[PDB]
Formats: structure tokens, sequence, C-alpha cells
């Protein structure tokens, strides 16, 4: 049963999202061309990250947090709702990302504008992973605003009020799913487990030069010891 | 109703959480500048155990032996840290609001302050801790949601992604169903525990950015633990 509560709350999701994106004075895509790639993509996200302040504000529930928490909540998840995003702009076939509804940029783009290779294949292989899961516009605004109800980011005053407004889109997306692929049922705890991929895909970008990890391919020695 | 099969994967995994923590009740060194030194040293020893226990339930969980070597320690090694959280939580006593390592050690936030421990990390484990446990879990539960942890196909290192994302599906699916029969009006209370594991990708990477704490004490972290944690 899609609740009629439900039904108009997907569809104030939706309509928010489209209303975010047809929202150029962007430096035109092309030393010095190297240079207009990465500012390019830097004001890509520039704009990103108003669209996304714009579509939160339009998530029920959210402007009845304090201001502090709201900040918070927008500040931890912007490069969790940015992946997503681009997961959502993701076009298996030719392979590439379109940003600002036409703009299409593939692996190499990003390569040229002098991108870290070490994140633009995290990226591409989270998209590729959201692609198998054949999320809809719903499921994505939906997984969104769960994302953005989070009460365990830092400097949350109000956890507790975080997490009662993150059950009204989780029961919307169980109730989505449910209609939408009912044989399935393990396609909504999927949704959600990419959430987990997603925090550390997030926590790689933010990485502190002292706490710097990544051991590669050799197997820890005294943990193998352990092992047999 | 729980399948036939899905049962007994389930007390398999009770089974082994049990055989796991039966194996050792101590010769870690004694509670009490000494006195902090000799907390966190008691500690350091308690997570070595506790690796030891984790390696030991993973051995019996179904499907873990079947994977490869390197991958069979690539997910331990990421993982390691995160079920020591789970597991933790699990030890938590809301009403005397202590963590009961090994069988009846009793440790309470000041404790662990007290080993020299920071308030930046500890809190979040006793926010965590407390969080948990309003979901209400029971053995299996637990044991369930640290198998599902286990296998995570996006760990640095895996060379069978797909092998290990599916023999994640069994998991998921049996606590899919323990948590319906088990409160069939509450259905969000599994969404609840996912979001949790999520959690504690960032509790762990908290544990990352320690090292400043720990690369300051001047004696050194034993060396499994060492590797394990960097
Ligand atoms: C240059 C710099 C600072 O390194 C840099 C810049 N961006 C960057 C950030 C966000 C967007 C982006 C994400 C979106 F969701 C949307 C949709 O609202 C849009 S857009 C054009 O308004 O349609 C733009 C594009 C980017 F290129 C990045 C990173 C974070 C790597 C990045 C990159 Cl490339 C692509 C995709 C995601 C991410 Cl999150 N890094
Ligand atoms: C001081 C030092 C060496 O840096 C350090 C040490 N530990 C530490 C790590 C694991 C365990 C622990 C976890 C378990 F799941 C179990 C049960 O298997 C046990 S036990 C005694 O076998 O019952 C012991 C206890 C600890 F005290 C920690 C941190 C990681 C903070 C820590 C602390 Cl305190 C409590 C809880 C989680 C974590 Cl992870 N840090």
């Amino acid at each position: 049963q899609l609740t009629a509560a439900q039904e108009l709350m997907i569809q104030q999701l939706v309509a928010a999202q489209l209303q975010c994106n047809k929202r150029p004075k962007v430096t035109p895509w092309p030393r010095d061309a190297r240079q207009q790639r990465f500012a390019h993509f830097t004001e890509l996200a520039i704009i990103s990250v108003q669209e996304i302040v714009d579509f939160a504000k339009q998530v029920p529930g959210f402007l009845q947090l304090g201001r502090e928490d709201q900040i918070a909540l927008l500040k931890a998840s912007t490069i969790e709702i940015m992946l997503l995003e681009t997961a959502r702009r993701y076009n298996h076939e030719t392979e590439c990302i379109t940003f600002l509804k036409d703009f299409t940029y593939s692996k190499d783009d990003f390569h040229r504008a002098g991108l870290q290779v070490e994140f633009i294949n995290p990226i591409f292989e989270f998209s590729r992973a959201m692609r198998r899961l054949g999320l809809d516009d719903a499921e994505y605004a939906l997984l969104i605003a769960i994302n953005i109800f989070s009460a365990d980011r830092p400097n949350v005053q109000e956890p507790g009020r975080v997490e009662a407004l993150q059950q009204p889109y989780v029961e919307a997306l169980l109730s989505y799913t449910r209609i939408k692929r009912p044989q399935d049922q393990l396609r909504f705890p999927r949704m959600l487990m990419k959430l987990v991929s997603l925090r550390t895909l997030s926590s790689v970008h933010s990485e502190q030069v002292f706490a710097l990890r990544l051991q590669d391919k050799k197997l820890p020695p005294l943990l193998s010891e352990i092992w047999d």
C-alpha cells in the first residue's frame, strides 16, 4: 500500500529534485586548458552544493531542525549526495557522466583536468554498482533524504530528532521497493548497503595526511600467522 | 516463518559465537603514570585476545573458509575494528553503563579515559553502544550482523568481490526474516540495524585518526595491533 501520505511525499521529492536541475555562466569546456577543465569542474561542484542545499530545504522535516544541525547535516553529506547524484547521471552505455543535463564526461575528461585517478576510479566503480540496482528517480530522491538525516554525523546536537525524521523516508523507500519489485525483497537492503560503501568513499576524499592508510596487495604477516 | 536452511545457518553462528568466548577465561596484566600505562597495557591485551576470537569466529562462519586465503585475510583486516565495536556494543550494559570484557570484567567510560584514550574516540563508542542497545538485539542478531559485516565486498585488496557479495546475501536475507518474525510490527527495525553498518564505517575511520594519540605515548603498540590497525 502506498499511503496517500507517501505517494504525495515522493511526488514532492521528485519535483523538488527536477526543480533543482532546471535551475550558462560556467567557464566553457575547452597549461591553460587543463586549468580551464579543473576550474570547469570546480564550478560544477559549486553549483552542485547549491542544488543540494536547495533540494534539502524542500525535504519535509529538514527546515524544522535547529539551524546548527541543518548545517552539520549538509556539511557531512554533500560529498555523499554528490556521489549518489553522479551515479544517478551515469550513463552506462556511453560509459559517461552527464552534469547539468547536457554536458557529458568520461574518465578521460577527468584525467585531463588533472584529476586524481585514485579517486576517479572509485567514483566510476560506484556508478556501475548503482546501475546494477536499477534505481529510479524516487528511489534516489528517497535514498538522498535518508542520507541527509544521519543522526551520527559530527556536531549533531539533536540526533534523536534527526533519527526520527529519517524514519518517514525509510518507510516510504521500504514500500516503494515492495511495490516495484515484489518478488525480490533484497533490493531494499542492497540500496541501503550502498550507503555503507558510500560512507567509506566519502571518508577517502577528506583523509588527513597524518592518518593515511592503504597497505596494498601484500598480506599482513602477523594476521596471516594468526590465520593458520 | 524462518526456513530450516536458515535456522541452521543461524544455530551455526550462535554456536561459534559461543565457542569463541568460552575459549578464554587470567594472564592479562592486572588492572590497578604507571597507573595510566598499566591500564592501556591491559586494554592492549584485551584487544589481542579479541583478534584471536574474531579469527576463530569468522573461521566458523558458513562460507568463510570457502573464500581464498588472500581474501579471507583482507576481509578480516578491514573488519576487525568494526567487529570489535559491534562486540563492545553487545557487552554493553545500560543500567550500569558498563562494558563487560572477557567474562565479568567490567569497564565504565572513565576506566577507558583513565587509560589515556581520548574522548574523540571513546565517546562515539559509548554513543554507538547506547544506540545499539535501544535496538534490543539478541545474540543471533548480532552474530548475523557481524557475518553481514565480514562479507563486505568493497573492502581494500579484495579480488573476488562478487564471491563475497554473494556470500553476504544469505546473511542479510536471514536477518530480514529473523527481524520480521521477532517484531512483526516494527518493520523499520531491520533498516535501523543495516544503518548501523554505515555508522561503523565512520567509527572505524574515526579510529584511524587516533595515531597522534598512540604515536605519542612512547611505548609501542604490540605489532599485531600495529598492522591490524594501520
Ligand atoms: C575539481 C575538484 C575540486 O577536484 C572536483 C570537482 N568535483 C566535482 C564535484 C561534484 C560534481 C557534481 C556532482 C553532482 F551531483 C552534480 C549534480 O547536481 C553536478 S552538476 C555539474 O551541477 O550537475 C556536479 C562534479 C565534479 F566534477 C570533484 C569530485 C568531488 C572528485 C567529483 C567529481 Cl570530479 C565527479 C563526480 C563527483 C565528484 Cl564528488 N572534484
Ligand atoms: C588502548 C589500545 C591498545 O589502543 C586499544 C585497545 N582497545 C580495545 C580493543 C578491543 C577490545 C575488545 C573488543 C572485543 F570485541 C572483545 C571481545 O572479543 C574484547 S575481550 C577482552 O576479548 O572480551 C576486547 C578491547 C579494547 F580495550 C582499543 C579500542 C580500539 C579503543 C576499543 C576499546 Cl578501548 C573499547 C572497545 C572497542 C575498542 Cl576498538 N584501543
